């Protein structure tokens, strides 16, 4: 069992926080918010660094490039924006979605961006020019998450339509559709850090680990509450091998990845913990909550 303890509480956003992500170099934390702003924080001390402004409506998601020099953000204003973190400059504004943009990620080479939208499509963008390269008619309901695998050859997407799908990056072809017995909305998905599995959340209070090549669900993690919101989930690999997820009972849940037992719950937020992130080298967890709370909390552990 880990021993996560609250170290810092981060206030500054004036509306619901939508996403938190640690930079891959471990130095920074980025946060997005319905207040239309991105904020950067020191990852180890929680000290506020700067605000990045530009979107016209709330920001749903933010993600780092591999070298921690760029961010991409997805917004209700139907754009994505690519930011140079050091200068604060908006480098490109990606226009092409016909509805709110919900989720985004760079590929490992950080030469591409993938996005998912309420327009039920997944789009692939060129980082250097900012132009849309492919539009994939991915789903028949809003796209809840998009993520590249370890080498960037695949994209996984999830949707309220109940499907997880695996896409070939180069051709845009659907390679696999995954779904379990019930057809609950799929509210989050991502590849494992070694790229062999996908971790999928469904709006029936369930996280599932899938062998996607074999199309088999290996493990399930339960005990949290998730019936309404698209909540991030994470692999924690710096100490013990855990699963981390926020919850609609205002807690952060931590499971043992292999045995699936709950090993810790983290108490402190006053609203749905919509987003969590795991530091890439230290046993640090960032958690963020919705409109009744508006804060980000940083937790640290021995293992
Ligand atoms: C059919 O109706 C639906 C209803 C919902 C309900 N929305 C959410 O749950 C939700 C979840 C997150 C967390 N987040 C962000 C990216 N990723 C991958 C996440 N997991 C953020 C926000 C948000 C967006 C804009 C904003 F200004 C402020 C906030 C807090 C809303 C989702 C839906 O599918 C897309 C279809």
């Amino acid at each position: 069992k880990p021993n996560y303890a609250l170290k810092f509480t981060l206030a500054g956003h004036t509306k619901a926080v939508s996403s938190v992500k640690f930079s891959p170099n471990g130095e920074w934390l980025a946060s997005s918010s319905a207040d239309k702003l991105i904020k950067i924080w020191g990852a180890y001390d929680g000290k506020f660094e700067k605000t990045i402004s530009g979107h016209k409506l709330g920001i749903s998601d933010v993600a780092w490039s591999s070298d921690s020099n760029l961010l991409v953000s997805a917004s209700d204003d139907k754009t994505l924006k690519i930011w140079d973190v050091s200068s604060g400059k908006c480098l490109k504004t990606l226009k092409g979605h016909s509805n709110y943009v919900f989720c985004c990620n760079f590929n490992p080479q950080s030469n591409l961006i993938v996005s998912g939208s309420f327009d039920e499509s997944v789009r692939i963008w060129d980082v250097k020019t900012g132009k849309c390269l492919k539009t994939l008619p991915a789903h028949s309901d809003p796209v809840s998450a998009v993520h590249f695998n370890r080498d960037g050859s695949l994209i996984v997407s999830s949707s309220y339509d109940g499907l997880c799908r695996i896409w070939d990056t180069a051709s845009g072809q659907c390679l696999k559709t995954l779904i379990d017995d019930d057809n609950p909305p799929v509210s989050f998905v991502k590849f494992s850090p070694n790229g062999k599995y996908i971790l999928a959340a469904t709006l029936d209070n369930t996280l599932k680990l899938w062998d996607y090549s074999s199309g088999k669900c290996l493990k399930t993690y339960t005990g949290h509450k998730n019936e309404k919101y698209c909540i991030f989930a994470n692999f924690s690999v710096t100490g013990g091998k855990w699963i981390v997820s926020g919850s609609e009972d205002n807690l952060v849940y931590i499971w043992n990845l292999q045995t699936k037992e709950i090993v810790q719950k983290l108490q402190g937020h006053t609203d749905v913990v919509i987003s969590t992130a795991c530091h890439p080298t230290e046993n640090i967890i960032a958690s963020a909550a919705l409109e009744n709370d508006k804060t980000i909390k940083l937790w640290k552990s021995d293992c």
